[PDB]
């Protein structure tokens, strides 16, 4: 029913990035849609990092399988899951277009309806996360060049939230992540900051007095 | 062999399949095994080949079927749709394909290029095609789809690759809005020269 709150002092920047482990030189997984879905959630965790403003990388180091990577040493890009998931929040009314280019490996990107929430004394709690079918789903071919452009555009309503997640793997070497924004304006943007949150939890036995 | 000297089984148009879906199913709408592979076990209602001109908006508000690719009496009320060809163009360049304010539900896949067998007769397609990528839009209940997703990418002339689209209406609007734009910027509804098939020999 309520589809945005009042009081909203617990939403905080930044996408939520979880690294995990994948298997060098995999080439097999990177185009199973199952495996990029849900089937990576079953591997080892690497790393937990949040705040993430600016997503978007590209790493190739032939003397080193690590690198630094939002902030944080020695991450293992030459071979990994990443998953990116926060809430998106349109400022402005309209038309806002995701885009994933020339993705190496490969990455699924899902974005949600808008969400519902419970509106509290010390802030909101989304009621709604996990879309499960995703949007785009974007492949490097084995040793060419990944030319896919590959983009979601659809109208958002001005102060209302949209929960998204994206996928990425690099199977070896160049780990290429290329997501960008276009807001209705025509500005793209490679930097989601004011645009991607978090929501803290709050006690719910004090939502109300 | 990704090309043959010998191409002449070689047809224009996407071939088109009906499936039979349960009206005001909007669950498997959202099934992505459903939109990839479920839907080859349902009953067949039509077979059309040689559509060159994939997109069409239908509803009528006092018949659950409609003309379709030139056929009459199609059941576009509640139905699964599949598209499926192979994609060619003679000049090299950035092509996109669009889907927009889809309703109900579409999944487009697109490969790599096909490799072939190369007979007297025409060529064979190996059609074990890795997929490039893949797009899928659902309508939500409650508001037209304002969905547009589109994919492009740098396709070279003379190379065959496989495209498949499935589309599933549950109940009353069938809008399955697909053009394609070519490196010129032209934007075209109709695909009759891209797409192909091969005859059997
Ligand atoms: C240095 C470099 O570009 N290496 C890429 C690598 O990232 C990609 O994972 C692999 C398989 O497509 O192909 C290589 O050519
Ligand atoms: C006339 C019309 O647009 N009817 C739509 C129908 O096509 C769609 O399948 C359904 C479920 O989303 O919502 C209805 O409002
Ligand atoms: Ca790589
Ligand atoms: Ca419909
Ligand atoms: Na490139
Ligand atoms: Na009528
Ligand atoms: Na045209």
């Amino acid at each position: 029913t309520a589809y945005g709150c009042d009081i909203t002092t617990n939403a905080v920047d930044g996408f939520d990035a979880t690294i995990y482990q994948y298997n060098a030189n995999d080439l097999r997984l990177i185009r199973d849609p199952t495996f990029m879905s849900t089937g990576y959630l079953g591997r080892n965790v690497l790393n937990k990092i949040s705040g993430v403003t600016v997503p978007g990388f590209n790493i190739w180091n032939p003397s080193s399988r690590t690198a630094t990577v939002y902030g944080v040493k020695n991450v293992n890009y030459y071979n990994m899951v990443l998953e990116l998931k926060g809430y998106f929040k349109a400022d402005v009314s309209g038309d806002y277009k995701l885009t994933l280019s020339h993705i190496d490996d490969s990455s699924m990107l899902f974005f949600g309806k808008e969400t519902a929430f419970k509106c509290c004394d010390a802030g909101s709690i989304p009621l709604n996360e996990a879309p499960t079918d995703y949007s785009l789903f974007t492949i490097k071919p084995s040793n060419q060049v990944n030319s896919e452009v590959i983009s979601a555009t659809q109208y958002l309503e001005a102060g209302k939230y949209y929960p998204v997640r994206i996928v990425f793997v690099n199977a070896l070497e160049r780990a290429r992540f290329d997501f960008k924004l276009t807001i209705p304006s025509g500005a793209v943007l490679d930097d989601f900051q004011n645009y991607i949150y978090q929501f803290g939890d709050l006690d719910e036995n004090s939502c109300h007095e």
